[PDB]
C-alpha cells in the first residue's frame, strides 16, 4: 500500500484539472493516516510541481493551468502548515524570496517545515527588495534569515543581498535552485550555509553552533556584460536577421520576445561568469533549445546569436570561453538529439 505513490498520482491530476476539493481533501486525508506533514510537502507536493515544470518546458501547460495549479498548491501548503504547525517556543526566522524571484512556493515550503519544528516563521513573500529585507532584520533580530532563489540568474543579486544580511550581525540560510546542484554556486560564493530541502533546513537548525565574508575580488567581465547589455542584445538580432530568415516575418509579438529571450540569454552569460562555472551557461543554452523547439523555433537561432556574441566579445578571456562551452553545448544537443 504505498499510499504515497498513489497520493502522488492523484495529486497531479487534480492540480492538471484544477480540482481545488480534491488536491486539499487529499492533503487532509493524508495527515489524518498519519503521514508527516513535511513528506506532504516534499514527497508530494514539491514532486508535483517539479513534473509540472516538465511539462511547462515542454509547452503541455497552460496560463490557465499555472493559476489553477499554483492557487492550489497554496491552499494545500496552508492547510497543512497550519495543521501540522508547532507550538513556537524555538525562536524566529525570516524567511524572503531575493528581489525579481516569484518562486516563493519553494519558500513557503521552509516556512511552513520550520513552523513544524517550533520556530515561528515572517515570511516576507515574492520578491523582497534588500532595501525592505535589511531593515527588518536590524529591528526584529531574528535567529536567521532564510533566503530563497529559484533562478540561476540571479545569483549575482544573491550574493549582494546575503552580504547586506550579514552585516546586520543576522545568520543566513540560503536555498532553491538558484544555488545550482548541491549548493554548488552557494559554496563558490560562501553564501551563507546551503541546505536541499526544508527538512534539511530545520535539522541545520537543530545543530547547537547554529550555522562579513571579505573574498569579493572585482569581476569586470561581469560588470562588462551588465554595461553593455543592450549592444549585445543588438547584436544578436543583427545576426538573426542576417542568418536567420523566420525573423524576418516576425511580428512584433514575435520580435519582443526573441528581445526578452536575448536579454535572458545575456543574463545568464552573466550569472555564469559571475560564479565562474561555465556549466551554468551550458544546462541554461541546452534548456533553452528544448523551450524554444517545443515551441516551434529552431533552436539554431541559439548558435546564430551565440556566435555573434561571441564576436563583439572575443577579447574577453573568460568570458568567450563561457560562450565557447555554451555554443559546444548546443551542438553536441543538437546532433544528439
Ligand atoms: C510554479 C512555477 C512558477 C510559478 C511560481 C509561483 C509561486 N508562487 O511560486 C510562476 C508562474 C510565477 C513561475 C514563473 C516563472 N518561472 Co517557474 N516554475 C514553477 C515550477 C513549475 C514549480 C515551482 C515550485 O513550486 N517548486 C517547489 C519545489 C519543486 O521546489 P524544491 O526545489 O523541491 O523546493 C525545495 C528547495 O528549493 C529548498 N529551498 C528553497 N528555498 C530555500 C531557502 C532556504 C533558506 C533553504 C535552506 C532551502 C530552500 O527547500 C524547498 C522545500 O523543500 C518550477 C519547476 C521546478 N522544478 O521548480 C518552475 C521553474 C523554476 N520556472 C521556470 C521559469 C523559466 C519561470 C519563468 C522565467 C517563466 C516565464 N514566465 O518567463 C518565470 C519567472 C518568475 C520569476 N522571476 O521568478 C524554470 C526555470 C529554469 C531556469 N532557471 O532557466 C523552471 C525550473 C521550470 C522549467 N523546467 O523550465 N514559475
Ligand atoms: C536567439 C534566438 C531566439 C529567437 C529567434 C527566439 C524567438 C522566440 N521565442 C519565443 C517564445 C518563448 N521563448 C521563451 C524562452 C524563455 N523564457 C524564459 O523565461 C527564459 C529564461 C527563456 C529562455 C531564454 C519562452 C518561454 C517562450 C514562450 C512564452 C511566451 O513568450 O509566451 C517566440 C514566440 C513563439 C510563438 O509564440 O510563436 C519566439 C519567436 N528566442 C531566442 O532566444
Amino acid at each position: 500500500v504505498d499510499i504515497l505513490a498513489a497520493g502522488r498520482e492523484e495529486l497531479m491530476a487534480a492540480l492538471a484539472e484544477g480540482d481545488e476539493h480534491a488536491a486539499v481533501d487529499l492533503a487532509m486525508r493524508l495527515l489524518d493516516g498519519g503521514v508527516p506533514a513535511d513528506v506532504v510537502l516534499l514527497e508530494l507536493v514539491a514532486d508535483a510541481q517539479v513534473e509540472i515544470g516538465v511539462l511547462w518546458q515542454a509547452n503541455r501547460w497552460s496560463v490557465a493551468q499555472e493559476h489553477a495549479a499554483t492557487a492550489i498548491s497554496e491552499r494545500v501548503i496552508a492547510a497543512v502548515g497550519d495543521r501540522a504547525a508547532a507550538a513556537p517556543t524555538r525562536g524566529h526566522v525570516v524567511v524572503a524570496c531575493l528581489d525579481g524571484e516569484w518562486h516563493a512556493l519553494p519558500a513557503r515550503i521552509v516556512a511552513e517545515v520550520l513552523r513544524g519544528r517550533g520556530w515561528r516563521v515572517t515570511f516576507l513573500g515574492a520578491s523582497v527588495p534588500a532595501a525592505h529585507l535589511v531593515p527588518y532584520l536590524e529591528e526584529h533580530g531574528p535567529d536567521a534569515v532564510a533566503l530563497s532563489c529559484t533562478l540561476p540568474r540571479g545569483l549575482p543579486r544573491a550574493d549582494q543581498v546575503v552580504a547586506a544580511c550579514r552585516a546586520t550581525g543576522t545568520p543566513v540560510l540560503v536555498g532553491g535552485l538558484g544555488f545550482g546542484p548541491d549548493g554548488r554556486w552557494a559554496r563558490v560564493l560562501g553564501a551563507g550555509t546551503w541546505a536541499p530541502t526544508a527538512r534539511a533546513a530545520a535539522d541545520l537548525l537543530d545543530r547547537p553552533e547554529w550555522p562579513p565574508a571579505p573574498p569579493r575580488p572585482a569581476d569586470p567581465e561581469y560588470a562588462a556584460l551588465r554595461a553593455r547589455r543592450a549592444e549585445l542584445v543588438d547584436a544578436g538580432l543583427a545576426a538573426l536577421h542576417e542568418w536567420f530568415p523566420p525573423l524576418r516575418d516576425y511580428d512584433a509579438r514575435r520580435l519582443d520576445a526573441t528581445l526578452d529571450d536575448l536579454g535572458d540569454i545575456v543574463d545568464h552569460l552573466a550569472a555564469s561568469v559571475y560564479v565562474d562555472d561555465p556549466e551554468l551557461f551550458g544546462e541554461f543554452v541546452t534548456w533553452t533549445a528544448e523551450v524554444l523547439a517545443a515551441r516551434g523555433v529552431s533552436p539554431a537561432s541559439v548558435e546564430v546569436a551565440l556566435e555573434a556574441i561571441a564576436r563583439v566579445l572575443d577579447d574577453h578571456p573568460r568570458t568567450r570561453h563561457h560562450l565557447d562551452h555554451g555554443r559546444r553545448a548546443l551542438a553536441a544537443h543538437l546532433e544528439h538529439h
